């Protein structure tokens, strides 16, 4: 199948909505790719509306823990946990196509309990939302204060803006553009 | 109809959940019989499970601010915001009938800010109703912060003792 | 309305599963009946399968708080909370009439925290053992009787159910 | 309305299911007209496939207990509690008209085994009751009864009047 | 019924979500009490969450047209279009009960078409949004900014919060004004 | 009731969707107030987002029939046929409260072909039809009219009087 | 209520879809009209898009069997059976408003094939008499309403004027 | 399989709504076959009523990388972003059979007004962009793109060809001219 | 599997509605039997009611792109969509089996007027377009088709043949 | 496929909720790779949210049962049963990547008898969660009955300050 | 793939309900496993909350029909048909891990009179018979397995094995 074909080149692809399977699959690639070459690049290709946080977490903890350097690269969209993600790649090797498209925001429940409850899952989510702010902050090179104004509501930004703003390198329209 | 009827004896009743419509419809024959005679007292009558906190407050202030004493009557149970408001009556005509139960707790129920915000309001809304209810039952603050935590179910002789009502009803 | 003029002959119905609105409806019946005249019986005709626990315990406390002696009949069946208040009427004044059914049982539940499950349990088993003192006490019984014979559902007939204490006499007309 | 008209003239309707709601309106009704004249007949009309036992139950027991005699009329048809409670009338005043039709069956309807075990028996108690009440309506043997409702029994008014079910039937008034 | 009774004493309610029904019942009261008595007070008391701009636009141009004074009295809670038919009461009479509640926010949808159409209803969102800014600041005697600044999100504001903002004139426990 | 008391006032209301059952209700209302009093105005409130274009008409068609000036005040809004409906009161009388929103559009909406092809072209009959109409009402050119209501087309009280839509706009009883 | 006090002044309503309770009604006033005035014009006052046939039939037979004229004034619209009642007023009393809108068409509706065939002849049957009628209402040839109405057929007030299908167009009170 | 058959003759299919997943599956075709032989054309065959735009630009965008041309061919119809990519592939090299159609019109689709602000520009802006970039792909104004993608545009082969949508119209394996 | 069998003997199947899924994959199988083999018949096999215009233009269009002749034959049935394929195969190899049924008639399917001009306009171009079509594959006047198709019109496999939209019926071999 | 290739490595992937089915899937894995090799360390990777109590206690109780070390790593979230099984691994083999979160809390969701004999299973179930837990952290049944009243959420660090982890692991270092 | 590697091994699983389907897949593994090696013990784990009283009858009769001995382990729960099966094990055979939990409890179900009788008096059968069989199996009073099933009696390892149920608690091997 195609996909095994491309994971030979060392392609990884995040596509739609990131969940516990389709993360995991990715860090199962990821480890895989590790393991066949530890000292080669991998090609992280993402085309993504986000999803679940901490499903992200557990891609973004192995993209930093294994040795290759995980080069990103934005097809279509990166948005929410998928422009994270995107920003996360060894920085240097953070592309998008020229009309992909790049959003941020913070963190978003979609749709319960005691008000302890309700008190103990709001401070949790702020804590999350924190704390993307700070990690994206440095995947920038910019001011914790950037980051949360300019998350505040949703903030789309075309290819030269996300480059500009520090969230990739490199805007790639053939393969000349390096 | 038997309840217009037992409006003439100045007999409210709340029954069921508590909601804009129901609490609407209380404040109203509150209103009315204040204004049919501001000097005698009116009995409301509770079995209710609880309901919306801000239809229950309209009540409240109602109850409150009209000139009669509104007694307060348990029949069957008063949780959550049926009990506050049977807390509320007039110090001195707050009764339930022997076999009623009371519950009080805790209040039970977008983007991140909007939940810190929503999270904020309902965490005041929780102090606010354990000091009214400390005031009403004439306890510490921490007595209600700590009994409200989870359900907490009250026989009529538990809750006279808490002071939540002041005597038990078996007949005339 | 028909239950309208019945209820000029002191006649309160019961009829269908127990809610906060029909026992309420019954409650606010047995005021106007006393008000009207607190010295003559109520006659609280009993059609039901039951229903719920809080509403029942209204409408028992509000047969017990009046003056007039409430006296209970029981058409077609009286099961659960509708047995319970049948067995509540005025004490030598709880009737069935010849082929009803009674059915008493243990409370029932149809539908959190480990800590909030074991509060509602312990609540539920108190209501258990509430019940069963009070059915005990209306049919002149031991409690011990009322848990062994509650474990599970318990049909009476007519018959049994005043043998048992909780009626008082079979009508079978008006002698 | 027309059947507060025909109230006043002492006819009561039982019409389709006998649920709790429907079979005690008819026990309120019985009970207004023994009160307004206790010494006048009741015509209790049917037209119902049944329902609820314990429902029918409540307008049998009140048919026997008030002072008047109730005459039952079955139009269109009376069938389980429906006929039961036709037979149930003041013997010699029951009547069908002469395209209705009767039928008579057996009672027809989860948890632990024990419960199960419990519900069977009330439920064999009642089939036993109502083939004994029948019995008793019809001036049969109970024997008779058992083998004639094991599955659904359907009558003409002729084989009705025959079976003991009701006692004539009335093509016009004229016949009696 | 109870509610014709108190339309005599001159209190019209308006209880939950507001919508074109529940507003021009409001609207046909508030014409009623006018015809039968257009130089007394009209009690006007609110328990809302809020709902359609347009119907509730009906009443305040209805409250601003009629000749008598109508006196608002928030009960259990004024939000949204709530809140600000409650500000919009004849300044002096406007009342809250001390446990109610006031909430303001700015405009919120629950868009489909083409991108001009959008565009079109994404402008007029903004006009309400500018509008209702700017007709709430002169309710509360504040400058149109800090109502751009405190309806950004939902802003709850207790009974005591609400008069010091000048959405309401007093809080009344009981009549002791 | 509320409603009719107002009608005695010469007051009717149109709110919410216009539908058959809804238009006719004011027609008939129309009707009874001139049979009442054939010479006195009747003031029709409208709160309305549209609805039905041949309900409207029938409404449109009676206001024009009767012997009253039918004077037409928008609350809230007059959307869609709601406006058409405003724009048509008598002319000097047609009124909006100051917050007042209108807007005007183009009209909005299976099997054959041949059929898809007639109703179609009955659709852009009454598109034409009501341009036209409109652009009598407005003392506007009919191309003013086509371009106006090409998409949704808001306007504020102050913008509907200038577009010629209504005559003025009240504040209070001064005006 | 408003349409009571408008019975009085004999004024009969059709509004939406024609169904077997809708058209009843209708019948029901106009027989009690009838015997309230059996000498003074009914004024039936049609706004629908048409419905069961059979229900309209019922309308239809009882404006021709009652002695009252029936005059019929279309506000809005009166399509399919609508049309077909209006076509049916006492001719010289068919009115239509000036935005008024009609539309005629032929008729428009599972087991074997014997029954099917059964229905589809009663279908055929109904469409011809249909035709016929409506032809009879109009003045004209059976051979135009078959033309005319072989797909849904949107008239105006004037068109259908000249039609046959009404009398004049009311403006106004004039 | 059929289709994997006709990979090995470079050619790439687009059939149906374009989605994340179905635009990426011709993203991973282009890559493989430019990785297979980066000097032939590859054959992008459209029938397609368009879909997602993001995931239209991702294709896009891999057309215009990729070092092969990427010829285009409308079989049945190419609507909405399958006439973008239609109008992307390499000129001279962009094809329809004689009785496809083409369709182009401008983009077509809750919370606070904010947020609504935010996304219907973001809108306006894609609007805009595909708007520019069609006018480009076709030669003509960005007024006439504008002007004629107002409301659904339906074309013929032909008329999409006079329109510069297409370079010819293929009847047969003759057809093809300079 | 038992299609791919039949594919090695040149034979497609069309069957059930006529859906993008549907039509590419034989347009797939018509450019895979051009590149096996240019020179030899196609045996096209269509047992369908019909379904989206644009799916079966792109099959028509392949059918008269490629070199082989595209050999028609009607199983069951051929509605619609599926008869304008029928009816499309290379003149004199377009074929019925005796008790195979064809039906053609005109083409059949919200928001603002000038949308749903627009639209209308398109499909009444669509109606035109095929009519034009079919006239010519029948050797008919554009005027019988716009006729003929007016409502639902039902053929035997003789009045196909007599119709002009097949050339023979085959009984056996 | 990817999964069988890491199972290879020894890599036991548990993701998304425990199920009976899942929980069995990873104990079959176990017991596979005992048999190919019972001296080898086996990766347990643990990205869950919890679920069934019963079918944790099927992996956990495999976990202890095998001869090779489990060594447990959590990636995005371990919650409720998910941390339980993490707080499990092998001590000193248990490590979580620095923003993996954990939380811990109690246990979650007929006649009088029925609902007391189900309250005091579940009742027993958590005090028996507590007291295993308080094993796996060196830390004080109180603690442990402190701790989960209510939902606690743990960062890495706290996790590891807690007594559930051993290690976080920023890289392949250490 | 894995299941079919443990198979190998001599080990089949009962995960989840007893259904027919899934009842009769183990009775095919027990069949082929004794074809392969009739005097090889068979290893049946049992992760199980019941079902169908039939079907886990089908594999009772197979576990004691073929020649190998089937021992059982209870991994997560047995319950109801699960434990059942578990307690059928070839005796000295049955296991618990540790935390695993059994629970026991009489038969549970969720027409005319003369129907109901029939069915009822099957259903009781049925009781009667599972209580005979779990008495043996525990070497029990069949007065005991009626008193301790008449609702839901839930078992830690230790009870299982004390009550007679399981012979052997399993740490690791011991």
């Amino acid at each position: 199948d195609i996909y095994s074909r491309l994971l030979k080149a060392r392609i990884v692809f995040l596509v739609g909505p990131v969940t516990d399977e389709s993360a995991n699959l990715v860090v199962a690639q990821l480890l895989f790719l590790e393991s066949a070459n530890p000292d080669k690049d991998i090609f992280f290709y993402i085309n993504s509306p986000g999803g679940s946080v901490t499903a992200g977490m557990s891609i973004y903890d192995t993209m930093n823990f294994i040795k290759p350097d995980v080069s990103t690269l934005c097809l279509g969209q990166a948005a929410s946990m998928g422009a994270f993600l995107l920003s996360a790649g060894e920085k240097g090797k953070r592309f998008a196509l020229p009309n992909s498209r790049i959003m941020i925001h913070q963190p978003l429940i979609s749709g319960g309990g005691q008000a302890s409850d309700i008190e103990i899952h709001a401070r949790e989510l702020l804590k999350i939302k924190e704390k993307l702010n700070r990690l994206m902050a440095k995947h920038c090179d910019r001011d914790l204060a950037d980051l949360e104004r300019d998350t505040d509501r949703d903030n789309f930004m075309s290819a030269e803006e996300a480059k500009e703003y520090g969230l990739i390198d490199q805007i790639l329209e053939n393969r000349a553009s390096l």
